[PDB]
DNA sequence: CCAGAACATGATGTTCTG
DNA sequence: CCAGAACATCATGTTCTG
């Protein structure tokens, strides 16, 4: 049901974790990109259906803590 | 000469306030649309050149605080 | 059913026009 | 010099393809 990263409706088990489609592609793009992501807060942002756009640094961190992985 | 919103280099006085061009068009874009932004942190995100894209809500808030208006 | 590519959509920032 | 439109670009999200 619910994406474990952003709480939007999950679409299936992606990279070892139940996530939505946007989170699946975000994760792959993050790991495979150079990307210096910087939080504007305190490295603990709320990751929502909506707020997930705000902080890629916190979203990527939440992805890892959730267990996402490229095998 | 510094932008009062993000501390980047100001390009002139825009909508009543010394700002860079980035913040000038952002502000105009924000005041015109139906938007309703959400902060993922604690309504005090760091808005600088690097991080200004992270939180439109906090950025808009700094625009208003600095005194920006359509006149 | 899921990975990865592709195709839209966004928001953003610099250039152009009045 | 400034507002507002237009243009380029990039990050994100959905659909297509393997
Ligand atoms: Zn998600
Ligand atoms: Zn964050
Ligand atoms: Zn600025
Ligand atoms: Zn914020």
């Amino acid at each position: 049901k619910l994406c474990l990263v952003c709480s939007d409706e999950a679409s299936g088990c992606h990279y070892g974790v139940l996530t939505c489609g946007s989170c699946k592609v975000f994760f792959k793009r993050a790991v495979e990109g150079q990307h210096n992501y910087l939080c504007a807060g305190r490295n603990d942002c709320i990751i929502d259906k909506i707020r997930r756009k705000n902080c890629p640094a916190c979203r990527y961190r939440k992805c890892l803590q959730a267990g996402m992985n490229l095998e």
